[PDB]
């Protein structure tokens, strides 16, 4: 893993937190801005195997739509883990702050790349298990980066929550939660359902409903997502051939699904 020298950072502002340290935003010189996730004096044995095999990882993943490790602070103290920096924040934030301010073909490419970065993710034989669009972040270009910031019973699928069973396949159900949080500009799964609410609803059948102006194939795909038998979901190659051959072909996203109203509104 690249090896970053401490006279070469510079933390700026705090952003969130690590394990045990903090996340910042700052500069890198070779400036470029990078996020910084530090471990801080006192970190135990295991924060520090934890710590550095999350950069060892992060550090073979090379694609397009996958966060990118500039490098490692790993020779002095604190230890640094450093990345690229996404201007626009995180995927959940940045639609409900601009909501309805984007094409149904802008909103279907995010998943397009969410999925192209989670096929590469399994295929490499990673599991997330925490895929949210907490967790998605968007740069200047709309492009969204899967990442992991850490701690998501509304996300997670049946048998991960019932007996730990955390692989692609639970990932897959967790993209189809994604792909409803696009398309509503970051609503809230399940709205005010409780924890055990969601559950019972998801164990008794019930589904999200559509989203508004939702292109057919893509609540249809999303629902196939959810099917309760992990071995009849759909796999991210298949995810993302479907959403490439609708992009490519974009009349095929005209086609929209009927949204069920929650509220009548009676006028002559
Ligand atoms: C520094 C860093 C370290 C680790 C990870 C990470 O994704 N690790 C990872 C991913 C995978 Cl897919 C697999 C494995 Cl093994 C590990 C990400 C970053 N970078 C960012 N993090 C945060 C942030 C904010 C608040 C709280 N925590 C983090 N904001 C950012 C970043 C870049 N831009 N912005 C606005």
């Amino acid at each position: 893993t690249t090896e970053i020298h401490p006279s070469c950072v510079t933390r700026q502002k705090v952003i969130g937190a690590g394990e045990f340290g903090e996340v910042y935003k700052g500069m890198l010189k070779t400036e470029v801005p990078v996020a910084i996730k530090t471990l801080k004096a006192g970190y135990t044995e295991k924060q520090r195997v934890d710590f550095l095999g999350e950069a060892g990882i992060m550090g073979q993943f090379s694609h397009h739509n996958i966060i990118r490790l500039e490098g490692v602070i790993s020779k002095y103290k604190p230890m640094m883990i450093i990345t690229e920096y996404m201007e626009n924040g995180a995927l959940d934030k940045f639609l409900r702050e601009k909501d309805g301010e984007f094409s149904v073909l802008q909103l279907v490419g995010m998943l397009r790349g969410i999925a192209a970065g989670m096929k590469y993710l399994a295929n490499m034989n990673y599991v997330h298990r925490d895929l949210a669009a907490r967790n998605i972040l968007v740069n200047s270009n709309l492009v969204c980066k899967v990442s992991d910031f850490g701690l998501p019973i509304r996300w997670t699928a049946p048998e991960a929550i019932s007996y730990r069973k955390f692989t692609s396949a639970s990932d897959v159900w967790s993209f189809g939660i994604v792909m409803w949080e696009v398309m509503t500009y970051g609503e809230r799964p399940y709205w005010e359902l409780s924890n055990h609410e969601v559950m019972k609803a998801i164990n008794d059948g019930f589904r999200l409903p559509t989203p508004m102006d939702c292109p057919s194939a893509i609540y249809q795909l999303m629902m196939q997502c959810w099917q309760q038998e992990r071995a009849r979901r759909p796999k991210f190659a298949d995810i993302v051939s479907i959403l490439d051959k609708l992009i490519r072909a974009p009349d095929s996203l005209k086609t929209l699904a009927d949204f069920d109203p929650r509220v009548s509104i009676r006028l002559p």
